């Protein structure tokens, strides 16, 4: 699903530390973790960035957050966590395939970058 | 009671003012009074969900709507160089208002890690 490294992960062409999968998304740990728990939830649909998401993608985007919530509980994050979507250059977006970050296991600080 | 018992409930019921960017029957977007970036606003559901960790499976479309409204508002506010969306959950997330909400920050380079 796409011409990025996240497409290769979805297609199982390269290994990843997969947490959860269903028919429309994939959750895996970030290869460059910024917290004791740091994982990504990505749609299998190649949406390059949140700014081009369509109105019909609404439930899919919410699905990423519900999956992230459920994964966080099953990774032991009962003291809280932070969810992040980066858009474009100012947002620090690293891969042009929409992805939800979930970070926890330490105190997250303010501002969020 | 509609909108909950937090400060965001008072905003939803229009009891206290806020600089509103967008409103529909499901959500409200308004500027943050303690901005951490040149543009910093919030998108919140009108339904009172205290935190993302207790959202129900049926809340999925509503949560996605917050993100769609967030990116449309970001475009309307001129954030063509990008932005960051954030949800804070619980103590480790730094949550202070226990009513689900999405931060949208832009107008400067955001740094990594995100706090
Ligand atoms: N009356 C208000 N109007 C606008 N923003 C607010 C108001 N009260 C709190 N906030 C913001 O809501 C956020 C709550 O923190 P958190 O729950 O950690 O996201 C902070 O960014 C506050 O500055």
């Amino acid at each position: 699903g796409g011409d990025t490294i996240f497409g290769k992960i979805i297609r199982k062409e390269i290994p990843a530390k997969i947490i959860f999968e269903d028919d429309r998304c994939l959750a895996f740990h970030d290869i460059s973790p910024q917290a004791p728990t740091h994982f990504l939830v990505i749609p299998k649909k190649h949406i390059s960035q949140i700014s081009v998401a369509e109105d019909d993608d609404e439930s899919l985007l919410g699905h990423l957050m519900i999956v992230g919530k459920k994964c966080a509980a099953d990774l032991g994050l009962n003291k809280g966590y932070r969810m992040v979507v980066n858009e474009g250059s100012d947002g620090g977006q690293s891969v042009y395939h929409v992805h939800l970050h979930v970070l926890g296991g330490r105190q997250m600080h303010w501002p969020p970058g």
